[PDB]
């Protein structure tokens, strides 16, 4: 059931913003590791004396990396005279965020019809304001409300190229990397208590529960067309293996964004290219499942994947799961930085053709029982 | 003249330590960009609840990248019970350093005969103590004194693999990159006032002035065999083109390390490999000199380099200069991070064979007049 109860018109995910201490090094690492092109910049060379911001793109996926300069460069400025291109940015908030959480996501940004209306309706419905609507060059409106922890949900609306004040990067500095990643599929938060978090977010957005079918409890909030998907996890205490959600909260100093799932148009190519680079500056992946898991895949998905395509899943360590409506190919990176906090999922979905409907195949819940069972089978 | 006046026995440069906010991303970027292998680690996986430290090596060059974890992970510890592998590390100092200066060098480390004696003699001769001698696993002694700004000179002595508590990295995580870089040739600091800085450092080390032959004034301090070389720059005010040393001090929030010069055993190969990667996660280089500069190179170094080797310098944008005793090949990267502060020089020296004596060919001072003249010639 989808009650289509969004309180304002939401389009798609627009970008993800990481707060960094050095945006250059993180952006360059991510570009090489994920196959994203340097697309736009806002920094000293564009007149921004406040923050350095670099945008990476792959298809429709937009990753923004921002770090603060010395406050001394802008000590004469006031908000009416700011040279910042993102008016919500604050030196103190950014340093506080990075020192507290380490490298991580500050903003989950969605495109909406009218960011000023989205902000007003959100706050009228319980959202905690973080940055009021600001109109940039009479062309784009940006506003922010608290999502969970120190992560904000950012609303962006366009009257009619990223943001005003950003410049397109020179072709000589912009290498056309592409490993097949095309868009953000979902963004997942970890919180201490799931119930109050869902009630809060569903309260101000009108997002509905998407619904599925040890360690954690989870639920997914979804927009009207189910293209904006926001899962939230809470820990389950008292187990034998300590909850990785609890480990996250401890190392992150509280709630925050746990993983970003990036859709690939060709997950085999994406993983071939990412694994080639794991030990030369890119990203590492979680350990691969035992061969008995792939032995059991023919029995579950052998009507969706050929034997050759399943052994190709085995070569790259890809996991497969299936809903009642579609099939899911997925795999997870090791944490993106020093702390065992944020990581990336690469995903491809097959089925649910109308365009493809959102969340086709689910989020992999069935792989939990399957891997425990595969662990027992490999031991035998 | 070399009075050989070192107040204690100094061996060679040992390592350079960067203080980061995320050591993983900076280390991975530097590894790919410079061709350095991941050699050793000290982090959560090695029991260090205090800081993440990753060591990159190329030949004898050692780059260490360190970032703090949440202080909460080690709140029960005291210095006698620390799980830190570098006992001088302090969460507050590191966060203060990165928030003030951005990504940069915290420690210039030299190997000495006896770090406890080096520390004692240094402080007895005016050095400001930063961290007292500490013996690690009855095997290595580490001590630190202030050098300039928030940069420390770190003394390391070995009774007899980097430091105790560091583990060798798994072969699967350690790709044998190598672009030909072999050792640190010199490390250069920027200060507001050159005279007091030289008097201070030469005062506690016994290092002597190495001696050469607009924008800045400079002098080089050298150890007994002139293998540890520490140039220091000050700005010259009142020019037309504002002093890049002054720009450094402004963007860095004061004195600090300006550039690291890395010796290559094959500067042509190093630059071919580094330039291949500039736009795919590596390092960018300064603009190349006009063709008239290379037209003038035959007249100055045509007895040292063949015509083919000079046009190869032109392809890669390499600068050449010569002392009365040797020849210098050099080139400079753009700044390593967000701020226009620290950068890298790649260097190769030819001549001065006994082994090669330190500083053979100088540091490139003659290229200043040459490029101004090349600028005038290209315009014509
Ligand atoms: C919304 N939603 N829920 C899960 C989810 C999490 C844990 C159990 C069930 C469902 C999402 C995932 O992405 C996900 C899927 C499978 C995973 N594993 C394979 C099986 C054994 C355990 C590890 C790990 C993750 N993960 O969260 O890292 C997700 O997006
Ligand atoms: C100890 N010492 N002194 C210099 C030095 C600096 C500036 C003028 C003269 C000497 C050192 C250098 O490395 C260096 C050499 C040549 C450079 N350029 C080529 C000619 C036109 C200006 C730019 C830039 C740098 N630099 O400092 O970036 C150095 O190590
Ligand atoms: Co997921
Ligand atoms: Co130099």
């Amino acid at each position: 059931k989808n009650p289509k109860s969004d309180k304002f018109k939401v389009k798609r995910f627009h970008h993800i913003e990481f707060w960094c201490g050095d945006a250059t090094n993180v952006a360059r690492r991510f570009s090489w590791g994920l196959g994203m092109r340097f697309s736009a910049k806002s920094d000293l060379s564009t007149g921004n004396m406040v923050h350095a911001s670099y945008l990476l793109t792959s298809g429709d996926l937009r990753f923004l990396f921002t770090a603060p300069y010395s406050p001394s460069l802008s000590a004469g400025e006031i908000k009416p005279t700011t040279t910042a291109s993102i008016p919500s940015f604050d030196h103190g908030s950014c340093r506080s965020f990075f020192s507290s959480h380490g490298l991580g996501v500050r903003a989950v940004a969605i495109e909406v019809e009218d960011a000023e209306s989205a902000f007003s309706i959100s706050v009228a419905n319980g959202a905690i304001p973080s940055s009021p609507p600001i109109v940039l060059n009479e062309a784009v409106t940006i506003a922010e409300v608290k999502l969970y922890g120190d992560v904000v949900l950012r609303y962006v609306s366009y009257k009619a190229e990223f943001l005003p004040g950003f410049e397109r990067v020179e072709d000589a500095s912009s290498f056309p990397l592409d490993y097949g990643i095309r868009r953000l599929d979902h963004a997942v938060g970890n919180v201490p208590e799931l119930g109050p978090a869902l009630t809060y977010v569903a309260g101000f957005t009108g997002f509905h529960q998407f619904a599925e079918f040890s360690g954690l409890n989870s639920a997914v909030l979804a927009s009207n067309d189910e293209m904006v998907l926001l899962p939230i996890n809470e820990p389950v205490h008292g187990t034998k293996r300590k909850s990785q959600i609890q480990t996250y909260l401890e190392h992150n100093e509280g709630a925050g964004l746990q993983h970003l799932a990036l859709m690939s148009e060709d997950i085999f190519r994406t993983l071939r290219e990412m694994r080639k680079r794991s030990s030369i500056g890119g990203f590492d992946f979680m350990p691969s499942p035992p061969p008995t898991y792939y032995q059991n895949l023919k029995k579950r998905v052998g009507d969706v994947l050929s034997d050759d395509q399943i052994k190709e899943c085995e070569e790259l360590g890809i996991l497969v799961d299936r809903d009642d409506q579609g099939t899911l190919l997925q795999i997870f990176t090791k944490p993106l930085g020093d702390r065992p906090t944020i990581f990336i999922e690469i995903i491809q979905r097959v089925g649910c053709m109308m365009y493809q409907s959102g969340g086709c195949g689910g989020f992999g819940k069935g792989n939990f029982s399957e891997l425990f069972k595969s662990i027992e089978e490999y031991e035998k």
